[PDB]
């Protein structure tokens, strides 16, 4: 099944923060309408923030998260969970090697903001 | 019911971050078996991660978060979501005022790291 | 928070289904757009469905779950997950009683069907 | 990612509840510690429950989900979620043609029980 990909309510800032827990360094690509719109990197084995930002959602609302290890595109999993039928997280685990901790680089989007 | 209490694996690392959205300056303290192991605070409307970092679950795995705003408790709303059972992430929002979008104070808390 | 209450995607056909898992019997009342749609009704201990239908969202979308037990509400708690970006499922606890299991109606939402 | 594989406390009761939204006939086996324990056939589309029970984790915790049409195996999709820190939801949609609505055999996990 696809992962990575979730529906957001359209022209809709939200949020992205990724972590690492790899010897591998990750690169994170964040696409709204198959554009990149982020991209962050970096490496960790302690959880460390590589990157945050708040994006639009824009007209089409269609939000992607690849992630890549010099190259070699991670194994993804994914899921949408609302609270109180009102905030919202986009959930992404990947897997760079063999071990399947799925932690390699993690990705939270959550939304409304403000 | 009780929200924003998560029973971990014991004597485990996790992730804590926090995220601000709203007027009101949020403090986030996360308590490991019953005591204080972090603090954090700040204010945006823009979704700024006020903290991050990495704890210790220890013998009862006990993860508790509460949040204050103008020195009166937020009402949480929580839930544990696991993708191919093996990766977790605890959740929390919370509400300091009428609105009841929950993102006021936004936790999220991953495990396993590394 | 408020609890059991969701907004599904307008006019869309979604299941609904109760089990019980207490002495006492359950009713389930299932609204959309703040009227009753269908009432569901049983006793069990072994986790018995005792109602399963498909309803209609609505022009609203909105719908609400209530559970009732020996002539009061029982205390609700709920989420929303969205698996690979197109099934849905809005579940629902609820605890009639002092042990805090939350399973005593289990009620299952989803959609789309067909 | 794996998916369809949870595992759940040791030697506890769970319901397992099957869906089905298809035009082709859906068999549903449900595994504990690798070994069939029940079995669902049935085809609908407008989610019939085709099969639901109550089964024992048993010594190891291993659940495992397979779902097939006429001996093919379905595309699935899973997670788990926990409301309250009590109470345990395991998900499951499938896929078995093009549509990807992933909801053509459908399955709840839930526990405890009683
Ligand atoms: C230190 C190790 O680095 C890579 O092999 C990761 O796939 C492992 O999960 C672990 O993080
Ligand atoms: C700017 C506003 O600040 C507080 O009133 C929050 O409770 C609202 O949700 C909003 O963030
Ligand atoms: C048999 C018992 O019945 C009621 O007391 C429920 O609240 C308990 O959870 C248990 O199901
Ligand atoms: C009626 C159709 O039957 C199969 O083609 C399913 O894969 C479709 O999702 C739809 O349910
Ligand atoms: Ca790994
Ligand atoms: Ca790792
Ligand atoms: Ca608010
Ligand atoms: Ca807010
Ligand atoms: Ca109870
Ligand atoms: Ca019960
Ligand atoms: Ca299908
Ligand atoms: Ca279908």
């Amino acid at each position: 099944a696809t992962q990575g990909v979730f529906t957001l309510p359209a022209n809709t800032r939200f949020g992205v923060t990724a972590f690492a827990n790899s010897s591998g360094t990750q690169t994170v690509n964040v696409l709204v309408n198959n554009e990149t719109a982020a991209t962050f990197s970096g490496q960790s084995t302690n959880n460390a923030v590589i990157g945050t930002q708040v994006l639009n959602s824009g007209s089409s609302g269609k939000v992607q998260v690849q992630v890549s290890v010099n190259g070699r595109p991670s194994d993804l999993v994914s899921a949408q969970v609302i609270l109180t039928n009102e905030l919202n997280f986009a959930l992404v685990g990947s897997e760079d090697g063999t071990d399947n901790d799925y932690n390699d680089a993690v990705v939270v989007i959550n939304w409304p903001l403000g």
